[PDB]
């Protein structure tokens, strides 16, 4: 109760900022998490004892592929950490509780693979979850790890509170679904320009907390040019596995799956930053304006990608 987790001084001033780096010290990161909980939510949000042996069965549950591992699940709730941190007011007690919870548990059990490699494979999960099949997946899990004895968190809340809760987690994990992200950016996109936008509509505070939860997904673009490029490796290389399986299945896989066509990845970088990153932080930083060292540090990287194409790098 007395008890405060501290970091070390350039953790403890870096972390604050946006495009911090949890590092490479996979046993730091269970604590990182609980330093962030505790200053975005407070120290009496969870029981320790409870949070601790959460985290470590959310660990356990992720896989150790390049990409969508635990270091990816600690990094996103960082992101939401440092929104959630330049925004004080504007979230309730139980968004707090949730949204860092749902950050942390967003690619519960990833497999390397996307829906649409799960729909093509003709996977169980494809046969259970018809749309967004991973993420119902994430939140099932998140669900079956909040069940085990001694590991329910929220055991605190009112019956209709856990229930709101879950349903902000829920919501919060089908909105990584990046298929969902575009129309969900669309309709914020009009509603911010023609002044409809209003934060006590709670279907517009969904929209809000899924673009929040694209922003965070994708906040490797956000970081120091050396993360966001030794990241996007780890990107690629699930991408070309996938390819890789498509090819087994006797299916071409897209460009971006294909290792064949490697020489072509600063251009997809380009495609990528112009038509999802960019449209992302851009309408986010206008919803939330003190999220704007977001927008300029995805601006900074599609510029480093622009010196790759020119051969300056
Ligand atoms: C940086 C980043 N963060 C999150 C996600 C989901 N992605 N997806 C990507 C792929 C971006 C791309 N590359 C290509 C290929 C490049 C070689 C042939 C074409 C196509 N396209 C869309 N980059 C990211
Ligand atoms: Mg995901
Ligand atoms: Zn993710």
């Amino acid at each position: 109760g007395l008890m405060q987790f501290t970091l070390p001084v350039r953790l403890c001033k870096e972390i604050e900022l946006f495009h911090f780096d949890i590092g490479p010290f996979e046993n730091m990161w269970p604590g990182i998490f609980v330093y962030m909980v505790h200053r975005s939510c407070g120290t009496s949000c969870f029981e320790l004892e409870k949070l601790c042996r959460f985290i470590m069965s959310v660990k356990k549950n992720y896989r150790r592929v390049p990409y969508h591992n635990w270091k990816h699940a600690v990094t996103v709730a960082h992101c939401m950490y440092a929104i959630l941190q330049n925004n004080h007011t504007l979230f309730t007690d139980l968004e707090r509780k949730g949204l860092l919870i749902a950050c942390l548990c967003h690619d519960l059990d990833h497999r390397g693979f996307s829906n649409s490699y799960l729909q093509k494979f003709d996977h169980p999960l494809a046969a259970l979850y018809s749309t967004s099949t991973m993420e119902q997946h994430h939140f099932s899990q998140t669900v079956s790890i909040l069940q085990l004895e001694g590991h329910n968190i929220f055991s605190t809340l009112s019956s209709s509170e856990y229930e709101q809760v879950l349903e902000i987690i829920r919501k919060a994990i089908i909105a990584t679904d990046l298929a969902l992200y575009f129309g969900n950016r669309k309709q914020l996109e009009e509603m911010y320009q023609t002044g409809s936008l209003n934060l006590n509509n709670q279907s517009h505070r969904d929209r809000v907390i899924g673009l929040m939860m694209t922003a965070c997904d994708l906040c490797s673009v956000t970081k120091l040019w050396p993360v966001t490029k030794l990241t996007a490796n780890d990107i690629y290389a699930e991408f070309w596995a996938e390819g890789d399986e498509m090819k087994k299945l006797g299916i071409q896989p897209i460009p971006m799956m294909d290792r064949d066509k490697k020489d072509e990845v600063p251009q997809g970088q380009l495609g990528f930053y112009n038509a999802v990153a960019i449209p992302c932080y851009t309408t986010l930083t206008q919803i939330l304006p003190p999220t704007e060292p977001l927008l300029k540090a995805c601006r900074d990287n599609l510029s480093q990608w622009e010196k790759v194409i020119r051969g300056e790098e």
